[PDB]
């Protein structure tokens, strides 16, 4: 038993729920909170502008030491770093950017990086700014997520789209 609230199922593991991930992390305080990160943790906008804003900076404070030591993420791949006030950890996992050309197939590599974490709570990967199909990626979230993902859609409109076309 966890304290997710108001998830609908869509499989063994994986929820899906009409919220804004900064609203719902602040309030369960997960192990895990997934960001929509670009290679170089540059949180202006979408989910990571979000996050970032309601850590009051500190996520990009952080990311940007992460950066300076390490070097940009691959696409596809994430790091792990603080939640600050939002969970224990931020998984910052890098999708495909669409409006950058990138290759939609590296959004599966993306979701693998789910798997090695046991419950997240989390955004559709490359969705919103990142210009892919957000029902596109549900499926391949389904088809990859082994763990137990809690997915949080924060526009109503899409989220009824996404379940009614759920397969
Ligand atoms: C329109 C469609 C989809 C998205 C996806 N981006 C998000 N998904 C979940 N929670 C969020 N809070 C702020 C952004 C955000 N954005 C805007």
């Amino acid at each position: 038993v966890n304290s997710f609230s108001g998830y609908l199922k869509l499989t063994d593991n994986v929820y899906i729920k009409n919220a804004d991930i900064v609203e719902e992390a602040k309030k369960v305080k997960p192990t895990v909170v997934v960001n929509a990160a670009n290679v170089y943790l540059k949180h202006g906008g979408g989910v990571a502008g979000a996050l970032n804003k309601a850590t009051n900076n500190a996520m990009q404070v952080e990311s940007d030491d992460y950066i300076a030591t390490n070097g940009p993420l691959k696409v596809g791949g994430s790091c792990v770093l603080s939640g600050h006030n939002l969970a224990k950890h931020c998984l910052h996992v890098v999708g495909p950017n669409v409006n950058k050309g990138e290759d939609i197939q590296l959004l599966k590599s993306a979701y693998e990086n789910f798997n090695q974490h046991e419950v997240l709570l989390a955004p559709l990967l490359s969705a919103g700014i990142f210009g892919a199909d957000p029902i596109h990626s549900l499926r391949v979230c389904v088809d990859t997520v082994r763990t137990n993902v809690y997915l949080a859609v924060f526009d109503k409109n899409l989220y009824d789209k996404l379940v009614s076309s759920f397969l």
